C-alpha cells in the first residue's frame, strides 16, 4: 500500500505543478486581458474622435 | 499510510479544485481572450477604415 499510493502521491504532486504551470500561463492569459482592455480604451477614443 | 492518504487525498481535492479554477476556468477565460481579441481586432481595423 505504502508502494502504490507513494506512487499516487508522486502523480498528485506532478499533477499540482501543472496546475501551477497553467496558472501561470492563466496569469499571461490576464496580462492578455488587460492589455487588451487598454487597447480597447484607445480604440473606442479614436472611434469617437 | 494514513498521513499519506491526507497527503494525497487532500491533494487530490487540491488538483480538483486548482483544476476547476485554474485548468477549466483557465479554458473558460481563454475563450474570453480570443473573442476580445477578435473584437478589438475588428476595432483596430475600423479605426484605420
Amino acid at each position: 500500500t505504502k508502494e502504490r499510493q507513494q506512487k499516487a502521491e508522486a502523480e498528485l504532486k506532478e499533477l499540482e505543478q501543472k496546475h501551477t504551470q497553467l496558472c501561470e500561463e492563466k496569469n499571461l492569459l490576464q496580462e492578455k486581458l488587460q492589455a487588451e482592455t487598454e487597447l480597447y480604451a484607445e480604440a473606442e477614443e479614436m472611434r469617437v474622435r
